[PDB]
């Protein structure tokens, strides 16, 4: 004997939200009785034909129908069937006419919810967009829920773009770097999915309001300058200074073309390297946090070498 021919006339008998019952006509067995049928599916969201699970778990050679299980709601599927005997597995059937599974409400929650930062008086929330095949119906979107820490009433923002990964709430009553409880869910035309777990997200900061003081520069060589300054006083974990930004430009160059060195943390000293000898540089220092830079120090000048 030889491997079986293709089965024919794959037909979708019934389709639900997660199953599809198929029928087919047997092809030639080529003198070795058919011992199994296997089904594969194709969708617009994955490359190529893929194995699927069935009831019964193994489709015997005397079965001309079976139910494909664990499909995703509101997805367009093609199916095809392969016949096997003791000799081998035959060529796949021609595919069934495309059919969409029924829709349901979203089941997953948006993954990897986070947030923070942003511009003045904003609250920035982020998440991983839900993959298309898990959206379960048309009209898919996100429900972003939030409330200032210590309050009861929730606010809900809808984000009707299935591709979106961020929502920015802007309101002037948000004090800087204020804690919010946040949770994110999905919805579609069939209804709402569940919210994920509640997490704490901080609103945007405000730029530091003080310039640093005591900016001094000392020439160490033809190319290196030691810059030191005094930290801003009274910075806290709530009104933060993350580091400082040094800007430096050569005399008779524009301030707009300045080089930039940033520190992170508490050390208010840095060496600027790579300079030209016997050359005068202007330097300023500013504090920064995630909202941006504060006012600059006065300009200090230093001549190398």
């Amino acid at each position: 004997g030889s491997p079986p021919g293709p089965p024919t006339s794959i037909h979708v008998e019934e389709i639900t939200d997660t199953t599809a019952t198929l029928s087919w006509r047997p092809g030639p067995d080529n003198h070795s009785p058919i011992t199994a049928y296997t089904i594969q599916a194709r969708t617009p969201f994955s490359l190529g034909w893929q194995a699927v699970s069935t009831v019964p778990e193994v489709v015997g050679g005397s079965h001309l129908t079976a139910t494909v299980i664990e499909l995703n709601p509101w997805v367009e599927y093609e199916f095809r069937v392969l016949a096997s005997n003791a000799v081998g597995t035959g060529e796949p059937s021609k595919p069934s006419k495309k059919a969409r599974t029924k829709d349901t409400v979203p089941k997953v929650t948006p993954a990897n919810v986070s947030g923070g930062g942003g511009s003045r008086s904003e609250l920035v929330i982020t998440w991983e967009p839900v993959p298309e095949e898990l959206q379960n119906g048309a009209g898919f979107g996100y429900v972003v829920a939030f409330r200032p820490f210590g309050s009861t009433g929730w606010m809900q923002a809808a984000v009707p773009s299935p591709e979106a990964s961020k929502y920015v709430f802007k309101n002037e009553t948000i004090l800087p770097f204020s804690p919010f409880q946040v949770k994110v869910g999905a919805y579609n035309n069939k209804g709402e999915g569940p919210f994920g777990p509640v997490i704490t997200i901080y609103s945007a900061e405000e730029e530091p309001g003080r310039a640093p003081s005591r900016l001094r520069a000392k020439s160490l060589s033809a190319s290196d300058v030691e810059v030191s300054w005094k930290a801003l006083p009274w910075s806290t974990s709530k009104k933060r200074v993350l580091g400082y930004e040094l800007r430096y430009w050569e005399k008779n160059e524009k301030e707009d073309a300045s080089s930039v060195l940033r520190t992170v943390g508490n050390r208010t000293l840095a060496i600027i390297q790579g300079l030209k000898g016997s050359s005068t540089y202007y330097i300023t220092v500013r504090a920064y946090n995630t909202a941006g830079t504060g006012p600059p120090s006065p300009v200090v000048n230093i001549t190398t070498k």
